[PDB]
């Protein structure tokens, strides 16, 4: 299914080239530009665990998930990740623990060590 493909087919995205965040492009968004650092940008994903469980969506809640780029608001994989993407890009990210929650992992769903599969739109980024 869609997290092996990544696991297996996707690209490092990580300047340390680490492994640790693999990315595929599903949908190709608009134009060349990328966000900035500290742009506000507004993302719609779904969440999955290597079990197969969904643990997060902001499509089930009908608002977009909105954080301040490259500011460590959200985990690493996701900083890096939406750095990448064009608006109205749509990819997936199976990301590595040491790009998500670590040994800690985070209540309630996700565990010590997880590796997390996601697939985010990048709905629109503004400079504020
Ligand atoms: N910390 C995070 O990466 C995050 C992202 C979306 C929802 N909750 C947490
Ligand atoms: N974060 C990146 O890999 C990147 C590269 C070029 C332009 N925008 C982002
Ligand atoms: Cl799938
Ligand atoms: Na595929
Ligand atoms: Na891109």
């Amino acid at each position: 299914g869609a997290p092996a493909t990544v696991t297996e087919q996707g690209e490092d995205i990580t300047s340390k080239k680490d492994r640790g965040v693999l990315k595929i492009v599903k949908r190709v968004g608009n134009g060349e530009e990328t966000p900035m650092i500290g742009d506000k940008v507004y993302v719609h994903y779904k969440g999955k665990l290597s079990n197969g469980k969904k643990f997060d969506s902001s499509h089930d809640r009908n608002e977009p998930f909105v954080f301040s780029l490259g500011k460590g608001q959200v985990i690493k994989a996701w900083d890096i990740g939406v750095a990448t993407m064009k608006k109205g890009e749509i990819c997936h990210l199976l990301c590595k623990p040491e790009y998500a929650y670590g040994s800690a992992g985070s209540l309630p769903k996700i565990p010590s060590n997880a590796t997390l599969f996601f697939e985010i739109e990048l709905l629109d980024f503004k400079g504020e």
